[PDB]
């Protein structure tokens, strides 16, 4: 709970998790008067605070979200990053205090909209800014003494990123397997299931419904974080993210490339165990990365929602993007601002329709993947394929052929790519 | 109106909506010793021109349709494609001018309707064919004299795809919305009832009663709406089709599907007021998309809808729309006669209580979903899932064990299933 100078101040609150971060301290605020505002990534834990901080601290907040919008009147206000940039940010948002939470997140919307508070904050009427977090940008893991930090060997034949789980030893008591894709994901926890260790998993789109509740069995899951007592917790070491490179063929290739785990993916994962009791931990590789910096790719990602949703020309979605970098105790990455601010600025008359379509069913890019295919419409040209990615282009399938004016490699690629569409063009000159 | 050459000839009309097209036309064929055939394909508008006809043209003609049948003996004869197909086609007919209204359609039967009569007229006689249309393919909305077009908002109480509806431009008269969905219409309505506002939800099914005829009223209705007299009509612009999507698994796919409106359907909706007094329209996502196309779907349909209602060989149907890719002028597609005629003529034996059991329901693919029915009993195994669409298989529930012999994903598959059957393999290999 820091200080609330009636000037204007940036707090960084780096506490450890569990401490009441998203319930506790802004329950030391908003009994002072002061109006409060909490930011979090997921509405699973908007929803989920914005209970347990009414039966057990007696308070109503409310609470807002896409899925759910409740309207009290209290002076603390959790909504999500998401739904905040939705509602036009503070642009019509009185709050004295507000607490960007889990501000580690590398993702489009926490950085766009903590950028979006970092720039209007101070003159929406706010007095302190908070951003809190268990792992912030560069301090490395701790020895948690909560957590029997055990090793892992091959003193067994269970293929585990190399140090073959031993299966005579392992049975299932309260563990829980981190991996990092969707397939390797089930590829092993049925390897076990003719055992009695269950499949179960969460993936990307799916409900917390598929969750355990009791008998010592051990679970999988990949890194997007339920029931059941997680006391312990087996880390693969083998993060996933989205790595744009420039292979001027014509352009950039928005490419998901596996890599080591940072710190914050380290100590995030450890995060998730050593609860309500002396937990364990069990890891391949003991080394983590320096944290600190995050693919560029994520800075597209800014522009292409921003675009797409929150409704910010590539302009705002800039300086709100800058705000948030000249800002300290955060992530960074190089500034490709000028680039990218670039190339949107340009990608103009996208079809109404394939953005909506392209939105809703929530495609990793859906304006980028929704102006791939206006020019592949206005010339009567089909997309780089048939996966369920180009869905919107399936009711002109019987007009449509000939070569792909392919703009960027948003993935895999089947037919003949002419790269001459005028901005193919644009996007290269802006390459340079 | 077009002349009736010596030799035989398919004509083109384009003249606008309501020009005579399916009434002056005819009236001037039948004015001089021409036996006129005209096809339309509602039962409801068929049944309009006979009355027409006769308030004030002179000219009692025959009707043919479902629901009715009139035979007055005259030469002009009005009908629909549904009826002019179960009528043995024209085949067994000797009309001298056959013009086959509302030619851009694109449902089973308006197609087959056309490609019967496209190709046997000449055989049969006929010394004309007349596609008429007044939409045809490659064609946009083009404004209506007195029909401002204005888009929505974010000033709105009111939630609307995405925008919003300002109260206040819905306060005084007679407005009609329209929602892709009933089970949106139904909400939509209730939201705006409890504002104080007559909202009336309408849509296949209900009482056209429903909608008043005077005082202020909202209609929050479907597709499927005159006396009306609406001042403006509030468009969603998306619309519901039914999609194939081959996808091994374990041969295709039939999923309904939420697209944006065609050129066409933006203009009946459009047009549905400021007839007369002059009104106004209101639109979600702008520029509309282009006209003339029918995805696979309708290929399969024919098939089915032609083995189970007009009774026909696969063989036979394919003959039909053969004389279809061909002519220009209608509609496109992909070229798979070859191939849904495959599917079929490996369909066979189909338990005719189960065909007849789903054709009186109302299922959308009766021969396809009664073959997956027939199989199913056929092998002593439950349906797919137990949607009111399997029905027919409930005295048999309790006698049928095993998973389910999926021959292709027509539903909701919910259950364990298997995809050796030898039917199944067939069609998967007829995947050619």
């Amino acid at each position: 709970p820091p200080a609330v100078p009636q000037t204007f101040q940036v707090a960084h609150l780096h506490a450890p998790t569990g401490s009441g971060k998203s319930t506790k301290v802004p329950a030391a605020y908003a009994a002072q008067g002061y109006k409060v505002l909490v930011l979090n990534p997921s509405v699973a834990a908007t929803l989920g605070f914005g209970a347990y901080m009414s039966k057990a601290h007696g308070i109503d907040p409310n609470i807002r979200t896409g899925v759910r919008t409740i309207t009290t009147g209290g002076s603390i206000t959790y909504s999500t990053y998401g739904k905040f940039l939705a509602d036009g940010g503070c642009s019509g948002g009185a709050y004295d205090i507000i607490i960007c939470d889990e501000c580690h997140s590398t993702d489009s919307t926490t950085i766009l909209g903590i950028g979006t508070v970092l720039d209007q904050a101070e003159t929406a009427g706010a007095r302190l800014v908070v951003l809190a977090t268990a792992t912030p940008p560069g301090s490395v893991t701790v020895p948690h003494p909560n957590i029997e930090e055990i090793g892992l060997s091959n003193n067994g034949e269970i293929p585990f990123y190399g140090k073959a789980i031993p299966i005579e030893a392992i049975k299932g008591g309260r563990h829980l397997i981190f991996c990092h894709s969707k397939k390797k994901c089930d590829e092993l926890a049925a390897k076990l299931t003719g055992l009695g260790l269950n499949a179960v998993a969460y993936y990307r789109g799916l409900d917390v419904s598929v969750i355990p509740p009791i008998g010592d069995v051990v679970v999988v899951a990949t890194d997007a974080l339920f029931t059941g007592d997680f006391d312990s917790v087996i880390d693969c070491n083998t993060c996933v993210t989205q790595t744009v490179d420039f292979s001027l063929d014509p352009t950039f290739t928005i490419e998901t490339t596996t890599v080591p785990q940072d710190a914050v993916s380290r100590s995030q994962r450890r995060g998730r165990t050593g609860r309500g009791r002396s937990g364990i931990y069990r890891f391949v590789t003991p080394g983590e990365r320096p944290s600190g910096m995050f693919d560029s790719s994520v800075l597209c990602e800014c522009y292409d929602a921003g675009c797409a949703w929150y409704e910010l020309t590539p302009a705002e979605t800039s300086v709100r993007l800058r705000a948030y970098l000249n800002t300290p105790g955060l992530p960074v990455c190089q500034d490709h601002l000028e680039f990218w601010e670039s190339v949107f600025t340009g990608l103009t008359h996208i079809d109404a329709h394939f953005l909506s379509q392209t939105k809703q069913a929530g495609d990793n890019f859906p304006y980028l993947v929704a102006y791939q295919a206006t020019v592949c419409a206005r010339a009567q040209a089909p997309p780089p394929s048939w996966d369920q990615m180009w869905k919107c282009l399936i009711r002109l399938k019987p007009t449509l052929h000939g070569p792909t004016p392919l703009l960027y490699r948003l993935g895999a690629v089947q037919n003949e790519v002419i790269l001459t569409h005028p901005i193919t063009k644009y996007i290269m000159a802006c390459m340079s």
